[PDB]
């Protein structure tokens, strides 16, 4: 349907870092990458084709990412791995009399939208506008493709020099956890195998164009991500109150001011003062609970996403990555900046059914066992 | 070549055992799997077809075995986790246009022997006279299945109630080896909550051509049986008379290394005769025999380190056997006096690649001395 260049990487990390719900991957090292991306040797091409889940109809499908430890991506400049397990997926896929022609982000934040970005342009495919979720979430069965049943394995983990390594899992017959938890159980140690170095590419969930449909409920969330970008590049949401009018006039979204503008405090939780109030975000890396300390019950709960809004001028949105700096152990820039909490509303394919049980699971090992209670 | 029957598992194990350097699996696991052998709902028949090398030629072969925690694996009584791993080995070939015909061993143990006999007579497949090394390794590189470089993978992980998990390993040059890649990533997966800490293993799949070079140790399962037998007829109740079957039967050139001594309760086991004391090092496999008063050590592997334990019953313990209810020992084991026994190792583990496997391992455990052959 249309396409992005280099100068869209900027905007569309820095939206989708918004909708990361503070997971999704630093954009630190969404712009390392994006810093790279021109046409010459690595990338045959400057322009990368975006198409609509029901225009992915010449091959096949399959999702794309970067997966392990921030502090080694945080170093990544091209993506050899995400490249490296695509090319094992299109070859297997050749194998099989098929053909790859798409690739999709496992869900919406700074690396997601821009790995998948990066690897069709290396390899001549197109990225999809969608993803799991519309956010960031902490674990695979959170993800649509898990709750519409497409076979997660094989599974491909890929180095930056070439060491590539398969996963294939057959769970018995119930007499049970979910198989793409197992699946994530098993793919993550193996990156902490010294052969990887703690990161590595990821390439599951191939599809063909009948399971797409199903499984990629939650569409359009690249481009949103890219035209809140190109707002926030541009400088027309310098306010938690103005972000929340754009969102609303522009993108059709009714997100909810849980807390502030504030003081981020210094520091898995982010804590905001508003002169004796307290409100306090829990994060495994994605934000999943925001606690208003009068309160007995959450201000707001995932599904639905929690996102920061620095008001000012400079850096408005940050993932729970990106505000960790050198000041307090802050971002020297959010440092002395009023800062706010904003809920959206989950999407709705996130919002019943199995994926919200999963993340009444999450949430529980998060100590929280009440209902989910929609902002919105 | 020859067919193995039910009553032959015993003697099997217990020669196996002795031929484990200390390791292989442990007699009981291997006795819970091998009381449970007979025609019925699980087994279809009570024969197990054994062949030659050079003679396993009707189709593929596969390496197959228990891997993981001795604790849980000696709680199962069915081969489950290594049957579905040797059966998906075979609709991967299958669906290759190829034909699974033959499974083997990867070292000489109590378990190992049995544990491919077992899937051999399930799956309707012959077991290959032979293993990668003569002896029980520590780990995988240090087995003539590596050193071939025969591919590791696809690698398959099966658990015994349904789970099969696969994996593949594909390296850039010019990092270790492959084998201690593939290692170091299967065993994390056992640990899973789904596996219980253990499972089925079945990797290193070969054509008949493969299975030629990758394994030089041969006659290594029929050897297991023909001294276990010699044992369970009592035809060896000495270290002494031991020394000269290995001598006379197997033209084996055996050495006493310590004793005969008795045991000490609390991997280290020692042994005390009189005024000297022999500790023998370990992790699964004994790797080194030291007399307190030599500054270099009475064996070493590649060689294999061997106990006998001299009077009337059990001879041959894996170090996991020797663990009991007594004073932290087997009932039986402290009132008769025992030896240690070093076997000079098979050819092809004293040169190139493997030898090198083993001066690391060594290394790890703090000698750092070369190879010193006790033949």
């Amino acid at each position: 349907a249309f396409e992005l260049s280099p100068s869209d990487l900027e905007p569309l990390l820095q939206g989708a870092c918004f909708f990361g719900s503070g997971g999704g991957g630093t954009m630190i090292s969404a712009r390392h990458l994006a810093a790279n991306f021109r046409k010459g040797d690595y990338y045959p091409t400057d322009k990368v084709r975006v198409v609509d889940v029901d225009e992915a109809t010449d091959g096949d499908c399959v999702m794309v990412a970067y997966m392990g430890a921030p502090d080694a991506i945080n170093q990544v400049q091209w993506p050899n791995g995400p490249v490296e397990a695509a090319l094992a997926a299109r070859q297997r896929l050749e194998s099989q009399g098929r053909k790859l022609a798409y690739v999709v982000a496992p869900e919406s934040g700074a690396l997601g939208f821009v790995v998948a970005s990066l690897v069709a342009a290396k390899l001549g495919l197109a990225v999809v506008d969608a993803d799991g979720a519309g956010r960031a979430v902490p674990s695979l069965p959170m993800l649509t493709y898990a709750a519409a049943g497409v076979p997660p394995t094989p599974a491909f983990l890929a180095g930056e020099s070439g060491l590539c390594v398969e996963l294939g899992v057959r769970m018995p017959p119930p007499d049970r956890e979910d198989i793409s938890t197992v699946v994530e159980q098993m793919l993550r140690p193996i990156l902490t195998n010294p052969q990887f170095g703690q990161f590595g590419g990821l390439a599951m969930w191939m599809m063909s164009p009948a399971q797409l449909g199903g499984a990629l409920p939650v569409r359009g969330t690249l481009s949103r991500a890219l035209k809140l970008g190109r707002a926030l590049q541009d400088g027309k949401v310098k306010t938690a109150e103005a972000m929340l009018d754009f969102l609303r006039r522009e993108l059709d979204i009714k997100g909810k001011l849980l807390f502030g503008p504030a003081t981020l405090a210094s520091p898995g939780k982010v804590v905001l003062e508003d002169g004796e109030r307290r409100c306090t975000v829990l994060y495994q890396n994605e934000s999943l609970l925001a606690w208003d300390s009068a309160l007995s019950h959450p201000l707001a709960t995932a599904p639905d996403a929690i996102s920061y809004f620095v008001e000012g001028e400079g850096q408005h949105v940050f993932s729970n990555g990106d505000l960790s700096g050198n000041d307090h152990g802050l971002d020297p820039s959010v440092r002395g900046r009023k800062a706010a909490v904003i809920a959206l509303p989950a999407a709705a394919p996130l919002s019943e059914g199995l994926i919200l049980q999963s993340f009444a699971d999450e949430l529980a090992q998060l100590g929280y066992l009440g209902p989910y209670a929609p902002v919105d």
